């Protein structure tokens, strides 16, 4: 074989993305016969330099996930990526912790395969153009840059929520993500602070190819706005070495290897 071309000959460009169509995981599996157990795929005729673990924070979002899988699997294959899908399921009924779930996905995926790239994607984001490559770059990559719920633009230049990608070294560089953000908000801003403090710039595709759709939804119970988030963002420079990968504690309760993804149910503790 040889290295995969910088531009895949499979890309179609702009895509029609909607969430009313009846989707079936059996059908999705049937439509993607090259997707191996656990949501793993590898280009047959070229060597992908990108070994990407796609981490999805999850609790009670099976319907959103079904649409995510339905759209992403064809897209990711056309992008000629050596990838695997990881759905990190938070057990219990405590406050939701998006960032801690992402940390779990990082460590757990590394236990399966020597990934060198990590895409962190919300379960409800779908790219509208397959040129928006779900891989890592020389700088930390922000992927969901032109979401429809933000009028197809950035709400602010520091916005790092939604979908993003850090290489293994980039991720380790900032001691990963915080674990102390319980509830909604601020954890993405905190992560942006970490990248800045370690001297990294954010890489983004243009607003045209970075158009993504957000599945409109109501707030999940136990994901209410965190009142402490403002203070924590203020002190990111102090806490990023005391809160992250080096302080991550969790308990894997269950692992399930579905055809289209690996589901890891974890106990990540409670707020304090
Ligand atoms: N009612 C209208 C406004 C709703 C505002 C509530 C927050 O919505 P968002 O800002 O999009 O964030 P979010 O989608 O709730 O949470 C982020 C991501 O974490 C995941 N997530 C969050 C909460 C939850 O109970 N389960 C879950 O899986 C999911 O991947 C989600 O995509
Ligand atoms: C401190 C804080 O709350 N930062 C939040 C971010 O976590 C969030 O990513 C962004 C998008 O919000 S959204 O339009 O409601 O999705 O809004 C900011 O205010
Ligand atoms: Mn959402």
């Amino acid at each position: 074989l040889t290295a995969c071309p910088e531009e895949s000959p499979l890309l179609v460009g702009p895509m029609l993305i909607e969430f009313n169509i009846p989707v079936d995981l059996k059908l999705v599996e049937q439509q993607n016969p090259k997707v191996k157990l656990g949501g793993r795929y590898t280009p047959m005729d070229c060597i992908s330099p990108h070994k990407v673990a796609i981490i999805i924070p999850f609790r009670n979002r099976q319907e959103h996930l079904k649409y995510w899988l339905y759209y992403l699997h064809p897209i990711l294959q056309r992008q000629q990526l050596d990838y695997g899908i990881y759905v990190i399921n938070q057990a219990g009924e405590s406050m939701f912790n998006r960032a801690k779930l992402l940390n779990v996905g990082f460590k757990e995926a590394l236990k399966d395969y020597d990934y060198n790239c990590f895409v962190f994607s919300d379960v409800d984001l779908i790219p509208m153009n397959d040129h928006n490559t779900y891989r890592c770059f020389s700088q930390p990559r922000h992927i969901s840059v032109a979401m429809d719920k933000f009028g197809f633009s950035l709400p602010y230049v520091q916005y790092f929520g939604g979908v993003s990608a850090l290489s293994k070294q980039q991720f380790l560089s900032i001691n990963g993500f915080p674990n102390n953000y319980w509830g909604w908000g601020g954890e993405d801003d905190d992560i942006y602070n970490r990248l800045a403090f370690r001297g990294m710039s954010v890489s983004r595709p243009n607003a045209v190819i970075g158009k993504t759709r957000h599945i409109r939804h109501s707030r999940d119970k136990k994901n209410e706005p965190n009142p402490q988030r403002f203070d924590r963002i203020a002190h990111t420079k102090e806490t990023m070495l005391s809160d992250g990968l080096n302080s991550l504690t969790y308990m894997v309760l269950e692992v399930q290897r579905y055809p289209l993804y690996t589901k890891i149910t974890v106990d990540i503790g409670t707020p304090s």
